[PDB]
């Protein structure tokens, strides 16, 4: 039986209307236009030759307002420039007439968000990703994608949580939150940086097993249980995040009647392999669906 | 090494702007608003009581324009039936009607779906039209009228309007000429689904992605021609392989020939024998040649 559990993004129209192109000298990439502000990664200020140890404090001082061209496709007059962590905060003289209600909230590991991939300020595609416990994401990003933004939507309010900066050697990616911090504390310098060891997102694995139960596949449920604190002590030493319950997990426990503690026991038995059986078409544990995904799609 | 090969959907903004809610009596679902026309599935005419064997020609005759309510989160002054779809004329024109066309997608092709409930877009995902003319995706009650589309430039090709769920949890709908994909009937009755098959051209594209990603252990100088593969495929639950410029592009990027990989499919179909290809132990057939060219 097809569960109907798929990678789903938010409709991207609200964010498409905010995408612009920012050019500084030779460098061009994407920016996010909210009210009278345009956000973009600050390495747009860096010339290709000096990208390996940029002095950003000095580059900013050396700029005027005319050093930045901002174009909307999907010109703007830059009337201020400032720097916030790894991002530029440009002020423009026209308020984006299609600004959505929004917030800036950093996301934590295990949370999913949508990404609108853009090239020269033109949206080209959207996909969903999960912030990993080593503060990376997968997805698809090519040359020119920097400034592509990731977001969620709760109600009318968009939460902007990601602005794309870089690719790492193992092919994964990272970027900034809109408070300017880089996720994982990576530096926006063109140098090899090795990511930390990854981990399974325990709360998402729980959601996925609940999804399996809701889809009729529950051979792996036994009466046996492992408490949250006991699972988390075992988690530190076998590459799993701490489990923290939510009202969203709790809805799934109520619907199925299978308790969290039974699925934490199940996880301890399953992470080695399924000894010949499948769960939701898979033979490994899946951890990129969230409790909220499962409540919405099943 | 993460390949960068992911399920990617088209930006949905153009289509979000066309979604409306359609109500008829006590039923509601989604419709697509292009110029002065609102498209929606005809079973919006059916009382829930009578979904098993509706008489669509009698239901249409019993309606008036004032039977239908259109709300855009709109006054109907016309109504006709085309195949399994309604074509409602309303008095206001959609000003944000994108340039568009109407195409019927073939098996193996990918399109984007904008899933909507009560006229409100809620999610977007990419599906592949299976060789049995079903799709996966995520569709709950109220999702009918959700539309699938591709893009060729700024032009939107509307290819799908969601209609129903089959016994096994898969889905199907109409093309915009009013035909159901796979000739399924828009009635709430058990219907026999043909067994699925492997889309060979997509399997080839996935193997090319692997080679570009530096995973080429399966690449031998052995070759199978298209016609031997096709003969083999008929008996082994695969589709006819048809070459394309998109595929040729990948054989030129990698220096590996289509026939080398056709040979490879015949071996890997038996299993990878302890090895992996892009984190998988089974062949993957839902990434197209176009996906791979564009994403790698
Ligand atoms: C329109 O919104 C709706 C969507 C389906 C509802 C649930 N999931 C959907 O995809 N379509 C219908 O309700 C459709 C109308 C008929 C006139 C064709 N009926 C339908 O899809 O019925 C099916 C529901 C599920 C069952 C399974 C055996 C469980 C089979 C019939």
């Amino acid at each position: 039986h097809h569960s109907g559990l798929v990678k789903m993004s938010h409709p991207s129209g609200d964010v498409e209307a905010c995408m612009v192109q920012v050019t500084c000298g030779s460098m061009t990439l994407n920016g996010l236009w909210l009210d009278n502000t345009v956000w973009c990664p600050r390495h747009v200020m860096c010339p290709a030759d000096q990208l390996s140890d940029p002095n950003y404090d000095a580059l900013l001082i050396s700029m005027t307002n005319h050093s930045f061209s901002v174009q909307k496709h999907i010109n703007l007059r830059v009337v201020g420039h400032a720097m916030q962590g790894t991002l530029l905060k440009l002020t423009v003289d026209v308020a984006n007439p299609s600004t959505p209600a929004y917030t800036f909230t950093t996301v934590k590991p295990g949370a999913a968000f949508s990404v609108l991939a853009c090239y020269n300020g033109r949206p080209t595609g959207t996909f969903t990703v999960v912030m990993r416990p080593n503060y990376t994401i997968k997805g698809s990003f090519l040359c020119g994608s920097c400034g592509s933004v990731g977001y969620t939507k709760e109600g009318s309010v968009i939460n902007f949580c990601y602005m794309h900066q870089m690719e790492l050697a193992n092919g994964t990616h990272t970027g900034s939150a809109f408070d300017g911090t880089m996720y994982g504390a990576f530096m926006d310098k063109q140098v090899h940086q090795v990511q930390l060891t990854d981990k399974y997102c325990s709360v998402n694995v729980v959601a996925w097993l609940y999804a399996a139960i809701l889809n009729g596949c529950a051979w792996f449920v036994k009466p046996n249980r492992t408490s949250v604190v006991s699972f988390n002590e075992w988690a530190l030493a076998n590459q799993f995040t701490e489990f923290v319950g939510t009202q969203s997990v709790d809805m799934l426990a109520v619907k199925t009647g299978v308790a969290i503690e039974q699925l934490l026991y199940a996880i301890q038995q399953l992470y080695t392999g399924f000894q010949g059986k499948q769960i939701l078409g898979s033979t490994m544990l899946e951890d990129e669906f969230t409790p909220e995904d499962v409540n919405m799609q099943i």
